[PDB]
This record gives structure tokens, sequence and C-alpha cells, in this order.
């Protein structure tokens, strides 16, 4: 035999207030991702969708902790059902967090690289599927846990030992291996196109994909590495005295209570990286609990054109495109000032596809787009005397999520004199 009394003893309270720290930021930040793109605001663009899901996963990973924590409290108050249906989801919302982490970049990829843009609608239905991957990937990690034994765990007294083995190469590769590939190729590829586009933001836009990666590789690495040796164990590859398991054992706590603080890290990695949601952020706060807060050129600049004097009834096209090189820009829209009045929204679009107007102007203003020259028109049928205003246009860049490329401004004007 070989015991273990001692390690897992003074391994627990160290364990208990780690736990807690993760309990305590990782549901707070993930319950404020959600919070902000659903409150006061709606679904923009196929990232938010991402975004969602993967706080969705993190929530329901957190929300596992304090039923942990009552598990090493005392090791018996679990029970057989509540130990299989508790790590089915530690293990569904660990393989969905890791799916929707690999389509971040995907979208990410496909959206940058290859022009290709996925609206809502199809994002939604995509997240729907990598849920079912992530269930149907994750049966055989909790059916061999279902063991109400001294220690709820694999417990792999029966079925052979090579079936930890299998368990643990496609833990390995599935969790790992193929995740840190492609986020790594992805981010490549768009790090390598953005620090030689004109976007004013490809600096930081960079520095946020590195510290992707980064963050990935300091938390998970260090458990895989650990699997890797404990697979090297099982395979009779190396010797194990009783003493060295235990020392494997220790490291196997401590650098999985590692891996558990990377769930804390995604709001900060994706959505709050963002100078957008930081922006919104502070305005849900500001109601609440906060203070209410209150280059310029020779980079990518908004050709405007299309304005000038119409009588009432009559039509006019405006057109907004970007002066320079830059593949970062994922939406476009309009904005106008009336004299006496502040700047408002009149007609928004995504290079997904999905519009949005204002109450004013919809059903009079057509808003279309253009993607491989990032351009974007607005037809304006059936115009207006209010509608006359300086009118402003938009561009809006991913992963950094700013909107600071601002058109010079072209003048409609439509309240004028005329003659019989």
């Amino acid at each position: 035999p070989c015991v273990f009394t001692d390690v897992l003893n003074q391994s627990k309270p160290v364990t208990l207030f780690l736990y807690g720290v993760v309990f305590l930021f990782g549901s707070i930040g993930n319950f404020l991702v959600i919070f902000t793109i659903t409150w006061r605001r709606r679904i923009q663009c196929s990232g938010d969708v991402y975004f969602i899901n993967l706080a969705a996963a993190d929530l329901l990973f957190v929300c596992t902790l304090p039923l942990w924590m009552q598990y090493l409290l005392d090791h018996n108050s679990l029970a057989s059902v509540p130990c299989t249906l508790l790590t089915a989801c530690f293990y569904v919302a660990m393989f969905a967090s890791l799916c929707f982490i690999t389509e971040i970049a995907l979208d990410r990829y496909y959206a940058i690289v290859y022009m290709r843009y996925r609206p809502v609608k199809q994002a939604c239905l995509f997240s729907i599927f990598w849920w079912i991957f992530a269930v149907i990937i994750a049966i055989p990690h909790f059916m061999v846990v279902t063991k109400k034994d001294n220690q709820c765990m694999t417990d792999y007294d029966y079925l052979e030992v090579s079936y930890p083995i299998i368990l643990n190469v496609e833990l390995m590769l599935g969790a790992f291996v193929i995740p840190l590939s492609v986020i790594s190729y992805c981010y490549y590829r768009i790090s390598r196109i953005v620090a030689v586009s004109q976007s004013r933001h490809k600096g930081r836009i960079v520095r946020v994909l590195i510290a992707v990666v980064l963050v990935f590789i300091i938390f998970w690495l260090p458990y895989h590495l650990t699997l890797f040796v404990d697979t090297l164990k099982l395979l009779k590859w190396i010797s194990s005295s009783c003493e060295f398991e235990r020392s494997l054992k220790r490291a196997l706590i401590l650098t999985e209570s590692l891996a558990f603080c990377h769930c804390c890290l995604n709001p900060l990695l994706y959505v709050f990286v963002g100078t957008k949601f930081r922006q919104e952020l502070h305005c849900l706060l500001a109601e609440f609990r906060l203070v209410p807060r209150g280059p310029r050129g020779s980079q990518v600049q908004l050709v405007e054109s299309g304005g000038g004097l119409v009588r009432p009834g009559g039509s006019l096209r405006l057109s907004c495109a970007a002066s320079g090189s830059i593949f970062t820009i994922y939406a476009m829209g309009w904005y106008r000032q009336a004299p006496g009045k502040q700047r408002e929204l009149v007609a928004r679009i995504t290079f997904g596809g999905d519009t949005n107007y204002a109450d004013s102007v919809k059903g009079r203003f057509t808003i279309s787009r253009d993607n491989a020259k990032n351009a974007v028109y607005l037809q304006m049928n059936s115009l207006k005397p209010e509608d006359t205003a300086v009118y402003y246009c938009n561009a809006e860049e991913t992963i950094v999520e700013e909107a600071d490329y601002w058109g010079q401004g072209t003048q409609v004007t439509v309240s004028s004199r005329l003659e019989v």
C-alpha cells in the first residue's frame, strides 16, 4: 500500500482559501460580463455571443466551488448522486469554456484574415452546437467518477489501467494541445497583419492577443505537464516510489487549483480589456455604486460624401470609406448633430449584416455595407426638415473595441428657401 493521509490534510487549508478567492472574483467578474452585454443594451456582434457563452461556462464552473468547499470540510457529506452530478457540471463547464475560447479566435480569425463575418443569428446557432460538443466529449470524464467512496474521484479499482491513460491522452490533447495550437496560430496570423495595418490601435491589439496566450500557458501548462509525468508512471516508463506518488499528488493539487484561476481571468482577457466594455460597465456601475464620469489623425481617415441641399421628400445617398489599409474594423455607422441638439445615432450596420436604425428614421433610411472596401452607405429616402443636421461617419474596431474613427462630417439641409 501507500498512505496519503497527511498530504491531503496539509494542502486542504491552502486549497480552501484559493477556492474562496476563485469563487469570489470569478463569480463577480463573470456576472458583470453577462450583465454588461444584456442590461440597457443588446447583443451587437458575433463576439458578444461567444463572450456571454464563455462567461456562462465560467459561472457554471464557479458555482461548483462552494460545493467543492463543503466537500473538503466534510468528506462524507457528498453522496454518490450529487458527486457524479457535480462532476458533470465541472467537465461540461470546463470543455465549453475551452470550446468557446477556441471559437473566439476562429470567429476573429475568419473575420480578420479572410474577411468573412458571422451574424448574431448564426453565432447563436454555433454556440448551441459547441455546448452539445462539450457534453458529448465530457461523458467519459464523469461516468467513471461516480464513486461515493471515501474519496469521490476516478477510483480505477475496476476498468483496465490503460483506461485512465486514454482518458488523459484525450484530456491532454483535447483540453490543452488542440486549444493552445489553434489560438496561437490564429492570433499569430492576426497579429502579423495588424502590426502592419494602418490601425491606430495596432500596438495594443497585439499586446492583448499576446496576453491571452501567456495567461493560457502559465495557468494550464503546469497542470498538463504534471498529468504528463503521471501518465508516464502509468506507462511504467519511469519508476515511482510511495513518496514519489505523494509528491505527485501534492503537485497535482496545487497546479490544479492554479488552473481554476483561469476562469477568473477570462473577463480580463476578452471583455473588460476593451474600452467600449469599460465605458459600458462604468455607466452601469454609475447608476448604482460609482461616480458618473464627466493620435487624432495621420492614419486611417473616413472619407464622407453625399451631402447637400434637397427639398422635403427628396433623396440622398451618403458614402463613407476608410482611407487606409485596416483589417480590424467590424462595424460602421452614421451619427448626426442638429444645431442646439446632441449627437445621436441614426443607422449602424455590422459586417455580419445585423442592422440597427433609430426610431425617427426607421422605415425611411436604409444602411448598407461593403466589407472588402470597409465602406458603408446610407440611403435617405423621403427626407424631412427635421433631418437637417451634420451627419458624421463612425467606424468600430474589433478586439480592442474602440470607436474613435470619425469623419469630417457632411451637411444635410432640407428646410430651406424655395420659390414656386
